[PDB]
């Protein structure tokens, strides 16, 4: 198997329109959560979220190209283009077949679908845009990126709910490790802040309803947590075979050493109380990386601020790590970003890599009163400078689908 | 790399509610295309499609479980359960972590989304089902199958438009080949026969409008073709490591020897006139299988009945195969099934395997007047008994995303 490194990153989040601005917000403990301004939520039990603020798609695409595309595609292209520029890669005839893309989404073009349903029910099907299908389907981040950059390698898209971004990165790394590509652009994007997203997750009783204090709503492992916060944005990494990166003199951020997957086979929406599937997933990723649990310094948790999910993640970590569970640091950056759904794993992979670059564990904000059994170093309130050699990133989604990535400082 | 075999298959199609009934229809040249009965299409320019007829979800799930699930999930579970039963596999504690699932969809829960949008716009968000999100997202075929069967291996879902089923199978085979699982259930499902699907593809000018003769509408490579026919259903294969299959005495249908992927990097919806991306994809799959072009006997074409797509596929086949393009047989079973979208590749993989089992090339019906350059053996009108050692199945989707599978008779 060939070695895989991160040579470029890109991001839109509720904390900023790029990686450096987002990361500054993470290290300062800033919330990106606010009352939603783009629609009237007076009828909904949740009125707040993590929006992308002041995005200008015209930095990335012509107005012509942009009007064809759902927001989730615009977001994923923005992250993708930032990552590719950050990488310094030049696409040529000699490499274009060796560069692919894997950008996914959990829910995809839900805003576009809702707007076209309005036109459909009001006026019938003659109002539907000719770009409705290609502008709304999940694989069109991969599709549009490949067209705009001339990328002819593996072209595909994952959709594994909250695990999408984690699985997108891990399977892209697998493509490189086994020789099917030299470079992959991988990550996820999401914009599900529409009536169907807020209403759908509200009907499932999944969302925090703390409308009076939006910045306090996302509180992973806190005893007064009451559901996740819905957030929008995107993350993309340029993954590259090590020798390919070395030959062109690329800046390497970190090594992607391990990827694990598992299924709980338990319940559509609830995890097993012991987090046994998350445990098997973490162990699979450590095994894949050739690492003992004791070499892990930082975990970027799934940590969504749900009652059952957060405690099941602690139980999984205690099972995998044992006494070393009390030496590592684990935090949820969802405390600040909210839950970006299919992009969560992509942005959290970026935070894990930056934790490696900067030797700092990002905080879990809002962790006022840790719940029963939440007795690990959860980095409550303030960022923590420390030694980080190995950083792990977890995502667990609906259907019991689990993914873990393992990043290492490179040498 | 370990060897991968097909030990089980399952299907819903416009030709029948299982594999044997569907295959009987294929070999007889029967169309599954008819005026749609389940909604009023008087306002739409296309009023016909490939529906699933007389499906009883209660053969597979309780009424309780079924009411939570979009039709595309019901379809994918039905195919999946048929495939698993067909395989004879017994799931135990010793193997459950080694059995995963990869069932995708191009469009996913579009019917559910449209019905919930009606409730939303009429009555506000209190009408939205609590099962709306878990019952509508694409990864819930994989999710529900894993829960119902206790499968704890890799759990994920592809969404690559018309390539979904092809990519789902090929990446599941990759998981087995490189030791991440012993068994995978892989395929795709689709039910996009709603106002948004028919209206969306109609707005894109993608659909045949031959409402006067629905059974003649799908006519791949015919000079009077005018777009594809939208169809519903599902296909699932049980993929298994060879030694695992041999040890339990499984019936092996065929070997999955090759998988190729490529991106055109050309256009969101149009292929390059020379089919250069499809050419690279086929070559990648043959290279992967260790096969010369001359060993290919049967191609199950993408062959959707579009002007540009069908001729670009011929040009790709002539480029890859050369003079051997005139010795192989190539047909589109979309002539009879229509275009099942994200399930197309799954059902077509099953037809390719059965072409191997039965030594018969299925027909391209409706091929009355082959267009300029469509001078290969396209199996016009009637099934053709012949030697088939190697069968190839193509899918090409929006975004320029391409996949090819290569199946071989097993020994
Ligand atoms: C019960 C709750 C929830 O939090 N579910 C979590 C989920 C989606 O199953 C994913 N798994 C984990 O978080 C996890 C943690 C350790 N092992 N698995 N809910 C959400 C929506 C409706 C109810
Ligand atoms: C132009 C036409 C169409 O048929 N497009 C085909 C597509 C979706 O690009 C996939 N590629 C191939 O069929 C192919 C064949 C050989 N190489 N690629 N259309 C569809 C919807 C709107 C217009």
């Amino acid at each position: 198997r060939r070695r895989v490194v991160i040579t470029g990153m890109g991001m839109l989040s509720p904390l900023g329109l790029d990686v450096p601005s987002s990361w500054e917000g993470i290290l300062a403990g800033r919330s990106g959560i606010a009352p939603i301004e783009h629609m009237d939520l007076s009828a909904y039990s949740t009125r707040f979220g993590g929006s992308v603020k002041g995005f200008n798609v015209e930095e990335y695409l012509s107005a012509k190209e942009a009007r064809k595309l759902d927001l989730f595609i615009q977001y994923g292209l923005a992250a993708s283009f930032q990552a590719v520029r950050d990488s310094g890669l030049e696409v040529t005839d000699a490499n274009r077949e060796r560069i692919g893309v894997s950008m996914g989404s959990g829910i995809g073009g839900l805003t576009n679908i809702e707007n076209n349903c309005r036109s459909l029910f009001e006026q019938g099907p003659r109002r539907i845009s000719p770009f409705f299908v290609p502008g709304s389907i999940i694989n069109m981040v991969s599709g549009f990126l490949s067209i705009h950059l001339g990328l002819q390698g593996p072209n595909y898209a994952l959709t594994t709910a909250a695990t999408t971004g984690t699985h997108s990165i891990g399977m892209a790394a697998r493509n490189i490790a086994y020789g099917e590509a030299d470079v992959m652009v991988a990550g996820g994007s999401e914009m599900a802040a529409c009536g169907l997203g807020l209403g759908g997750f509200g009907a499932a009783r999944a969302l925090s309803t703390r409308n009076d204090e939006p910045t306090r709503a996302s509180r992973p492992w806190d005893r007064d947590r009451d559901g996740f916060v819905l957030s929008d944005g995107s993350g993309a990494l340029v993954l590259e075979e090590l020798e390919h990166a070395r030959a062109r003199g690329a800046r390497i951020y970190a090594e992607l050493v391990g990827f694990g997957m598992s299924g709980d086979a338990f319940h559509m929406t609830a995890p097993p109380e012991d987090g046994a599937g998350a445990a098997r997933c973490m162990k699979n990723a450590l095994r894949d990386a050739g690492l003992d649990p004791r070499q892990v310094d930082y975990i970027n948790a799934h940590g969504t601020s749900t009652p059952a999910g957060d405690i099941a993640e602690i139980a999984a970590v205690k099972s995998v790590f044992g006494e070393h569970a009390h030496a590592l640091s684990m935090s949820s950056t969802k405390s600040m970003t909210g839950h970006l759904l299919g992009a969560a794993g992509a942005v959290e992979a970026i935070f894990s890599v930056l934790a490696l670059r900067d030797q700092v564990a990002p905080p879990t904000i809002n962790l006022d009163n840790p719940d029963e059994g939440c007795d690990l170093d959860l980095v409550a309130h303030e960022a923590k400078p420390r030694k980080i050699d190995v950083a792990l990133s977890n995502s667990f989604g609906f259907g019991g689908t689990n993914g873990t990535l393992v990043f290492r400082r490179f040498a």
